[PDB]
């Protein structure tokens, strides 16, 4: 006993948990290089004010 | 000079994160706009 739409319904749930779960992973990365951007932003703008 | 040389490789140091965080910045762009072409064609093809 089936829906008409089953199967194109348990296609796209799995698509959607696919593509999501990249979504996650790449703000994931994405945040961390953000911070590493910042931390080297600190450094580099606190030697360059200390250089003269 | 020790202090010359001392600045010289934190000066290296810090030119070589900018290299890495470039880089890694260029690639990470690369994997986004793939990844928003794969979600753009996903969500045309339902509607």
């Amino acid at each position: 006993p089936r829906g008409s739409h089953m199967e194109e319904r348990l296609a796209r749930n799995a698509l959607e948990a696919s593509v999501e779960e990249r979504t996650r992973d790449l703000r994931m990365a994405r945040d961390r290089l953000e911070t590493e951007i910042a931390d080297h932003r600190q450094t580099t703008e606190k030697l360059q004010a200390v250089q003269q």
